[PDB]
This record gives structure tokens, C-alpha cells and sequence, in this order.
């Protein structure tokens, strides 16, 4: 709910953190479209569909590619350091 | 590399089926923006990034939403029966 | 919510099926208490809480004690065929 | 082997911690009834048939009910602190 | 128990299948040196330490290379189907 | 690529770390055969072919049974700390 970026320390044992991200074609940011029942973003019950990720360990992805995304969070290892802010708005104005 | 529609089988224990997916912002389809190594759609070695999903258990999404894309993923059940089509040029003409 | 038996096909990469049970204690019958996120039981999408257990691959266990439940869900193999009966009213009577 | 509560953490990657739970019928506790191989309480090697659950999490399950249990155990999170008491005949006197 | 092959399905949702293999060094086979508990070669109950691996899907191992058994694996997608050969005294003889 | 010994933390929610090993027959070692694709040893990135594991968990494997590497690993809990050291060159003059 809150506006203001929140970090999120999420554990995996396989690649999958459990949600689904798009945008990252041209700048507008990179966002959480959905997550999976029972994956790890779930069990954290932090992050939500309409959020943006900030950054990824460090890895700014403000103005991040989709492919950038995809490779911070693939190499982010088995503990992954999410800093998301809640921005349906944009989200909506955006993909929606 | 065929760019005749194939199907695909993906079994799948837990919520997660292995890929990522873009699109369905205004009819343009869902696409495959990329695969989690380790996971069903690796595994089966078939999907790949820029793969168009034309159906996901005869639910057609060819001018789905992204909101009813991700409903028919998770109510596919354990067998997921997706009829994918390789277009990469329309995958980079319309997200890269 | 039909009362005759259904067969359900749960397939496990694991020991987990998704589902918790109780009962077993006096020849009630054993029931599935709770069934989890993302789980098997939960993805199949037909089991659910207030179901009772006649058999798990051809063993019968109307009359089981929770230990032979347990054995049998155990040795099940990862194709595990269970008939259930949706019965709320007796899970309710006899444990809620 | 320790009648005195112990602190267990165990962690998961998806719903499972690995264990089933029965009681919480009429205030009598929450007890494991079994251990899943290979899952997160096996793994641990602390938890076993049994104990009672005093605790996940701060929740106290004392004279919870099972649809309590069942809940604290789904919110738990990634990491799970649980606090047993190892006594079976108290789960032998009021189970089987 | 039998020496006799056997053919057995494994399925995965992730790279595991549940066990380790040895051998493939100098054509002397490849074996089972350890079963995994929870993973699908324990849950089939069919494959055990000292079995070797005759072929994976067709895929002829008896003459293999360690490198070429793990190749074999890697690509058997999700339904892995193993021709295994209990054959203890050969293990031992050469491993053990 | 440091041929100086290296801890390395793996974190697992079922018994698979994400790697295969061999050796343990007359005390040459035990190592690191193949690593899997989306198993903690291939997300961590650190542990590779060729890697000979000193120890697991303080538990010294240098001149350990392949049976008591596995035995070690089994036991090491959800939390697996493994010493190794990459050293190629006696991986293939001793397996390959």
C-alpha cells in the first residue's frame, strides 16, 4: 500500500521467484503483471501486481531493458534483494 | 524455428511453468520473453523467447488481455497443452 | 460439490501432494483438512476441504487408520489416483 | 528426545514445510502426525511424530484450533519458527 | 532384485531426477551410486544403488563416457525413460 | 578459478543441492562431475566441474567413501556449507 520503496529479500532453491514481469521496451520501468500461488513471492506476501522494481542486488532497473531484468534476476543467486514501489497508476497508464 | 504452430506439452508439479510472458496490452498477442533454466518449459525444450502463444489448453489467446492470459496459465492444471508459434521479428517489432 | 465418488489424478515430482489429512483415528474415515498454494492438489483444482479419502491407488482406506493413510499416500509412486467423496457434514460432525 | 520446547526454523521455497499436522479439534494441540521425506522438516531432522506445536511464528497454537493452524502455517512466510514439545503419549492417548 | 532390465519413467519438473551416478570412466558403465530421498527415483521405488544404466531414452550408456551419461539426462526432458540392470557385484567390483 | 579452497553456502528445500559427484573410491577425493541447470549449485555460481569438496558442514571429506560423501551431504540440513577447491587437472587425470 505504501508508496515509498520497500525491500524485499526473497529465497529460492530453483530460478523461479514466483511472479511475472513486463515493460522495459522503452524506459517506462519494469513491473510485477502477476504472482504465482505458492512461489516465493507469495509465501513473502510483499510484493503485488502493479509494483515496479527499482532494483535487483544493487542492479538499477529504472530505466532497464527487458532482457536487463531478465539477466540481473537470473544471476541474482538464491537470496534476491528486491527494492519495489507500489505504482499501479503507471502501471495501469502504462500496460493496462 | 518452424513458424507453423506446435504443440506443446509442459507437466508441471507446483504453479510455475518455466517461462516469462509479455504482451496482451491491445491485441497484439502473448509472447515468451524468456526461459528459467531448470524449469518445464527448459526442460522440454521447445519454447523459446519470441514464441507466440496462440492457445493454453484451447482457451484462445491470440487477442487475450495479459489479465486473462495469466487466468488461463493458472487454471491449465498440472498438464499444460500450449500451441506456441515462432515470430521473433513480431516479438522485436512490437517489444524489443 | 457432487457427492459421488470422483477419481482424481495427482502427479508429484516429490513427496508432496498438496493436501493435508486428518481422521483415521476410529474408523471415521480420513479427510483432507487443508489443501496448499500451489501444490498438486491445489493445481488439479477438483480436491478440496471436507473430501474423504476411499482410496488411494486401489487401497481402501474407509476403515484406515491415519498411519496406513500415511503409508499408502507415501508409496503412491508420482501418479497417485485418489477417489474422494465431497462430505462436509461428517468432516464437520466428527472433527469442526 | 527433549520433552522441552525447541525452537525449529525451517525454510521453504514453496507452501510445504514438509509435515502433517492433526488436533485442534477441541483445544487437545496441534500435533505432527508425519514427516514427508526429503521435504523441509525431514531435511531438518528436529521435528518428528509426535510433537506438539506450541508455537509458529509467535502465533500461539496452544488451544488452536485446526483452521488456525492451518493459517498461521500458510502466512508463516519463507521462514518458519516453529516451537515443538516432543510427547507422544499424549498424541498416543488422544489419536491413536 | 531381478538382473533381468527393467524400464522404468521418471518424471521431473526440474533438472533432478533423484539420484547420483558414477562410472562412464573407462567403459566399464554407468551406476547408480545414491538414491535421493523425495525425488522421483525414490518416490518410483524401482531404482536403487548399484543399478546401471543400460540407456536413457534410447540413448545407448553401456559403452558412455561420464560426460556423455550426464548429456543424455540433461536432454531426457520430463519424462525420462531409464533401462537400468541391477548388477551390485559389478559395482562393487569396480567402485566400491 | 582460485585454486585456494572456497566456502561455499548452498540452501535447499528438498534434498538436491544441484550437483553430482564422484570419487571416494580409494581416497583420491570426492568431485564435482556436473553441475544441474536451476538447482542451487548452478544458482549460486560459484561451484563447478572439477571442484574436489573438502568438506561439507566441518565434516572432513578429503579421504572419504563415495558412501560417506553421500552420507554427509544427506545429513548437512537445509543450510550446506562446502568447502572446495577447484583443482581440473586431478579431476581428469583420476576420472576423465
Amino acid at each position: 500500500i505504501t508508496r515509498e520503496p520497500r525491500k524485499v529479500v526473497l529465497h529460492r532453491g530453483s530460478t523461479g521467484l514466483g511472479f511475472n514481469i513486463v515493460g522495459g521496451e522503452d524506459g517506462e520501468g519494469i513491473f510485477i503483471s502477476f504472482i504465482l500461488a505458492g512461489g516465493p513471492a507469495d509465501l513473502s506476501g510483499e510484493l503485488r501486481k502493479g509494483d515496479r522494481i527499482i532494483s535487483v542486488n544493487s542492479v538499477d532497473l529504472r530505466a532497464a531493458s527487458h532482457e536487463q531484468a531478465a539477466a540481473a534476476l537470473k544471476n541474482a543467486g538464491q537470496a534476491v534483494t528486491i527494492v519495489a514501489q507500489y505504482r499501479p497508476e503507471e502501471y495501469s497508464r502504462q500496460h493496462a
